[PDB]
């Protein structure tokens, strides 16, 4: 299948070379997937998501998605047009507050909730877990991803934003789960994107359009917005019987597009998500 004038980074994602702009994928489309979006919720309303979002748990007074974060990287997991897996089941975890933060204790609460939660949903092809968050180490918030990874779940978190090795930063520095920095539509990395050692892959970070509150659309940037990418990319292969959650991270490091990226630090993997999709 072929979307035009897609969003750069999915047009990235399937493609070898950058600056093109249509999205070819698969039409399976991650049918049979689910991926949990662990952030400040999801517009579940939203008519880019087609009825297939729906909130699971909150852990405040609501499961809005009052800050428009949460929606937009479930936008880009799955959304109809912003979308990798437009066709995967979205299931929102609210432990971020209308502010964008929470507190560790209840991150970690959302990670054991997916772990458990799986079991009461049907993802006949895998489970998928997005985490756009994070903070300082702890071994705590590392040993829950490493615990949701084990229990079945591709997880896929987010490199931080702070220019610096990763490996100061939970989850993100949790060796077990698929660590993600972000590059621009350049093929070079984002200047904001952590990176070190711990790193596993590079989405599409700089300048990523994807739904939001109110029913709307924007554009903003972060390894929150690569992550989605990352996450969508395994539920997509998942449904194609390419890999498992166990593996899918090490098989999208071994299909990635390798050296494309510039401003990698020595050290760094340089390897940029791709489905390898051959229309």
């Amino acid at each position: 299948a072929a979307q035009t004038n897609a969003p750069w980074g999915l047009a990235r994602i399937s493609s070898t070379s950058p600056g093109t702009s249509t999205y070819y994928y698969d039409e399976s489309a991650g049918q049979g997937s689910c991926v949990y979006v662990i952030d400040t919720g999801i517009e579940a309303s939203h008519p880019e998501f087609e009825g297939r979002a729906q909130m699971v748990k909150t852990y405040y007074y609501s499961s809005r998605d009052g800050n428009g974060h949460g929606t937009h990287c479930a936008g880009t997991v799955g959304s109809r047009t912003y979308g990798v897996a437009k066709k995967t089941q979205l299931f929102g975890v609210k432990v971020l507050d209308d502010n964008g933060s929470g507190q560790y204790s209840t991150i970690i609460a959302g990670m054991d909730f997916v772990a458990s939660d799986k079991n009461n949903r049907n993802c006949p092809k895998g489970v998928v877990a997005s985490l756009s968050l994070g903070g300082g180490y702890s071994s705590s918030v590392n040993s829950a991803a490493a615990r949701l990874q084990s229990s079945g779940v591709m997880v896929a978190v987010a490199a931080g934003n702070n220019n610096a090795d990763a490996r100061n930063y939970s989850p993100a520095s949790e060796p077990s789960v698929c660590t993600v920095g972000a590059s621009d539509r350049y093929d070079r990395r984002s200047s904001f994107s952590n990176y070190g050692s711990v790193l596993d892959i590079f989405g599409p970070g700089t300048d990523i359009l994807s739904t939001w509150i109110g029913g709307s659309t924007r554009s903003i940037s972060g390894t929150s917005m690569a992550t989605p990418h990352v996450a969508g990319l395994a539920a997509y292969l998942m449904t194609l019987g390419k890999t498992t959650a166990a593996s899918a991270c090490r098989y999208i490091a071994d299909t990635a597009n390798k050296g494309d990226l510039s401003n990698i630090p020595f050290g760094t993997v340089n390897l940029l998500a791709y489905n390898n999709y051959q229309a």
